[PDB]
DNA sequence: AAACTATGCATGCTCTACTGCTTCTGATCTAGTCGACT
């Protein structure tokens, strides 16, 4: 469960583990330790944990195609990662 | 002629500013350790 918290690895997890934190909710309880990424992933943590689909990918890539024209014309933009692999 | 008073001056003391030199302190750049991520 916290390493599903982007910012949160298997060290911050354990630390919390053996300081007494054994729910989601003790990390609401004291937003005073948590880093940028981490009060990011927690405030956004219900969105980011449901998969991204094909649809989002494709969406994605139309709106940043906009923005690297923007940017500068003639670039090109390939995706990378598991959805390249199918 | 003698006693009292007057001015006059000097030197040490006190303060406030002024300038220049020396030392201390606060702001700004990087190595290492832990952690996050792809």
């Amino acid at each position: 469960l916290f390493t599903q918290i982007f910012g949160v690895g298997v060290k911050t997890a354990d630390r919390w583990y053996r300081e007494g934190l054994r729910t989601l909710d003790d990390l609401r309880e004291q937003p005073q330790k948590l880093t940028q990424q981490q009060k990011a992933g927690l405030q956004h943590h219900q969105d980011l944990s449901t998969p991204v689909l094909r649809s989002d990918v494709d969406a994605l890539q139309q709106v940043v195609e906009e923005a690297v024209g923007q940017a500068l014309p003639g670039a090109t933009v390939t995706l990378t990662g598991g959805f390249r692999r199918g």
